[PDB]
């Protein structure tokens, strides 16, 4: 029973979690390999803007923006476990584990960011204007300032992930880390003491390779969005997919099923609305709809009524789509219809951040069009019929047309006063902050709303619920060590990123709140793995 | 090193799943032991009404009533997977597994029920008037008739579970099945071929015993409602507890963590509202609130407004309590307040079916009382403050009193016309079916509503979200065999009832839809287990 290759540390996956874990490991003097399931490096990280939320970061301190630790913990506790949050409780109402993980994020994200930049692997610039998603909470004492992004990201920052994967992987090759693509890890090999001593991977040609790890196996294999069975059986909502890399199929869940782990936070994903047709069609370029485009634009349900603030934070807005009507045995908002006019088409269109409104040249198969409102509803009906088998054979109400006219009349009044009496669109900072581009109007009272045109053409797109990726898996301690059911480390076995349980439950603290913590844990995991004895 | 006892079949748990599995096994000629963690037999089953939903049962056929199998499958497919339900799809939109499991229920529930009755273990009577929970759906072609209950159950049927446990356990002892209480199974023992050959159990004195199973170990160990870590980490909603027996702590989840199983349907429980204070205080006698008592009674939120049909099916009503307000980072309906008057107190009180309205002599610590509405709100506020750390420090709104008066006036008008224009209380058959007792009023237009008295005293109780129990665990095939990750049986290992994955997802088809299927699977499991070779 022997191995065709041997390294000190074997890393699984080449997104943020894998690359950073590998670099930190290598810089301690270990030999390292990165095993990537796909043909290309980068996973979901590659598609991201690579905002990374780093509490008490060096640029903030240089700018004179304070980030006190007790207040950091209160902010995250209040957002993460609202029912239990208590400022007088010794762990703010969090479990000891959740509290310890949040503390580790605060302690380790900045040194991790600093080392990656110092070595030239992830040079950054500060994004001082990027504001926390629940900045209005009094617990938040550093409402803006925590976000970094790759130094050479574009001005929109939309290509940040591509830049990060380039800088990280360039530094990895420079520093002698080995890479194997088309290697799907499928097993952890144990010694007789039950310690991880290597992996088995399936190659594209269907050969199996065994690779030894002298000190540690570190998983950075991403989530399970694109295993439909796992997704449907674990998540708290029945999402249609998400912007995760399609190779993120929850392999670690199968890999650990015989290792005695504790699967934790399996009920939660990072959530976001998606352009429904791109989810169903498996458009690999799809982004979550982080900014819902248009000011002269509303969402309506199948009755032709507004049901939600369209500018609400994406992780929260997605949840509205899965409200349950128990009397009718249906999801009334399963798909919502975004409706906009020529003004929003011309001035709110974007290639970035999952906008449904796209400029000339962009893929617009998901866009529904008509010269009149009555014509639009007939076009929407055809689209619903096309996807009937995915959406409970949903149909527009027989009163749709008249309801939509009433909805627009009401909205147009709100747009003129600047006050949305129904859903408070534009009243929270995050509504304005992620509003997207608009035609700036001299006398606009609220930047998130402008009256919808009294003439066509009119445009629409179906909006459904998806993920960025999942955030449940084997529980680790704060050093990235995968625990057995008695809360003790399985020696040699580590996990970082979306493949292990996040301490953020169902919450999404700020932009960059996936990547920032992840880099902290890669640093802590690599530092602990470096201290393993060489084994078997 | 060895075993202190040996049987052909070892059954774990003494609720419906375990007792029926054991009886079926014994009647095939195997020696059988039943191992119970608690001091007494019966688990959650003991507390139930023991309705059991049996498609195509003998009473229905005697009435000349068809229960056509394709239509049975369409009903359960429509309720279980609403998004994907399609009458033209080869498995109605279900996965092959879901479809096969639902078919097995139809095929095996009636023969299982007939044999239990034939042997004198579970004599039954028909419950002809119990209509399915979604009987109005056109897919349901046998809208009433499927429910059986223990022949000697009381007229209310509330003691059906006690009767069933008595008849089942009496037959088990009569037929030579062995029983051991205070035996907490904690491990499955495997041979070198990886087959289950017995168990290890922890006894009360903290000794461990090994018991050999020549043919099979059959788990019927119930769900994980009362492991708060598992509950919070897996279920789709953050429930506070449930009427499951307190010994249902998800031991099988830990037992199988190194066995390579597929945990499935972990995101779903059988849901129901509960008397919140009884959940928090772990009242072991608590029932889920299947019947929300009172016609002169409303539920209000912390703003003093109605938000839901109070008579809606319990599994669906519970979901209303967990709607999420992303703008305020809170659950607006986390607890609702049931408010009633003297008429409902006197004529709707019940010790059964989880009623918050309780008769004289009953434990009434959960009941809030005051001589004016303004006084009632002051008493409710004190109760919210008592449980603040569990409910996000919820407070009544500053306009609560005025809103409550407006809510009562509006409801009173609905009660007089018989038409609840807001939430349609009483319009579905199931609202009437679980309406509970009421004072007969000559000219009452809708049995579920009567105007609330303009004089006190007034009464209230906090209502929160809970379970009957969970319905996620190791996936089995239709023969109750626990599968490995490659969908192949782990030889000798079986599971029946709440301890394994239900094929009903998040749905609750009808009264008796937990016990009816469970008896079908106990029969199929026992039949397959009987065919195992004797091993090790
Ligand atoms: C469009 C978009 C924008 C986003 N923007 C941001 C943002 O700006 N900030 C932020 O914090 N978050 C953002 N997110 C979320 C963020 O991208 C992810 O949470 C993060 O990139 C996940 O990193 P990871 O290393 O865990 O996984 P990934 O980057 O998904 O990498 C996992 C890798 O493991 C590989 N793998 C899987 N199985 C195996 C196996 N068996 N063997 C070997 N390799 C395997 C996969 O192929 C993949 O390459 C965004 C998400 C999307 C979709
Ligand atoms: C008040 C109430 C009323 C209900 N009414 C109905 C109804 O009318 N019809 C219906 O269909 N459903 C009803 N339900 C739901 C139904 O009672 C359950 O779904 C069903 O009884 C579960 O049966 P079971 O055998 O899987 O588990 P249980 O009856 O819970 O039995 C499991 C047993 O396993 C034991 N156990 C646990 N761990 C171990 C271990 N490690 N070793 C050994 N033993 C162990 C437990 O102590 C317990 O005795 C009701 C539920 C409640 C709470």
């Amino acid at each position: 029973a022997s191995f065709s290759a041997e390294y000190d540390i074997v890393v699984v996956g080449s997104g943020c979690a894998g690359l950073t874990s590998a670099l930190f490991s290598r810089w301690h003097g270990n030999s390292v390999v990165v095993l990537e399931k796909a043909a290309a490096l980068g996973g979901t990280t590659f598609k991201s803007a690579f905002w990374y939320w780093v509490p008490n970061n060096v640029p903030m301190r240089a700018a004179g923006i304070a980030d006190p630790k007790p207040d950091f913990l209160k902010y995250v506790a209040r957002v993460t476990r609202p029912q239990f949050y208590d400022p007088e409780h010794p762990t703010l109402g969090l479990t000891q584990w959740e509290y310890d993980m949040c503390e580790a994020i605060y302690d380790s994200a900045s040194p991790a960011a600093e080392l990656l930049a110092q070595k030239g692997a992830l040079p950054y610039r500060h994004v001082p204007f990027a504001t926390d998603y629940f900045s209005e909470l009094p617990e938040d004492k550093a409402k803006s300032g925590r976000v970094l992004t790759p130094k050479d990201g574009s001005p929109s920052m939309a290509n940040g992930g591509q830049v990060a994967i380039r800088t990280l992987s360039t530094a990895a090759r420079r520093d002698g880390i080995a890479f194997k693509t088309g290697h799907r890890v499928q097993r952890v090999i144990l010694n007789s003491k039950g310690e991880a001593i290597g992996i088995e991977a399936l190659k594209d040609d269907n050969s199996v390779v065994r690779i030894r790890a002298r000190k540690a196996v570190i998983f950075g294999s991403g989530g399970f969005t694109h295993d439909p069975e796992l997704r449907s059986n674990f998540l708290n909502v029945p999402v249609y997919g998400g912007c995760a890399a399609f190779t993120n199929e929850g392999d670690l869940v199968r890999i650990t099923s015989s290792l005695g782990v504790q699967l934790r936070n399996m009920n939660h994903a990072w959530l976001c609305p998606v352009t429904f047709e791109k989810a169903i069609g498996r458009d690999g370029s799809m982004s979550g709809m982080f900014s819902v485009a248009g000011d002269s634009m509303i969402f309506v349900d199948k009755r032709g009524k507004r049901v939600v603030n369209e500018k609400l934070n994406y992780n929260e807005l997605c949840q509205k789509l899965f409200e349950w009507d128990g009397a009718k045995v249906e999801y009334p908002n399963l798909v919502l219809i975004s409706i906009w006019d020529q003004r929003s088409q011309d001035h709110s269109a974007s290639n970035d951040y999952g906008s449904a409104i796209v400029p000339p040249g962009a893929d617009d198969r998901h866009v529904i069009k008509s010269d009149t409102l009555d014509g639009l509803s007939q076009q929407i009906s055809l689209r619903l019929k096309k996807y009937a088998g995915q959406i409970g054979h949903m149909e527009l109400s027989s009163d749709f047309n008249a309801n939509l006219r009433e909805s627009i009349l009401r909205f147009n009044g709100f747009a003129s006063t600047g006050k949305d009496e129904d859903f408070h669109r534009g009243e929270r900072a995050s509504d304005v902050l992620f509003n997207g581009s608009t035609k700036k109007e001299p006398d606009q009272k609220n930047p998130t709303m402008w009256p919808i045109s009294s003439v066509g053409p009119y445009y629409a797109a179906l909006v459904g619920g998806g993920t960025l990726d999942t955030k449940g898996g084997p529980k680790t301690n704060t050093h990235g060590q995968i625990l057995d059911i008695h809360d003790k480390p399985i020696r040699g076995l580590y996990g970082v990123g979306n493949c292990v349980a996040s301490a953020s439950s169902g919450a999404y603290w700020a932009g960059g709140a996936t990547l920032g913590p992840m880099i902290a844990f890669a640093y802590r995991a690599a530092n602990a793995a470096h201290g393993e004895p060489k084994r078997t």
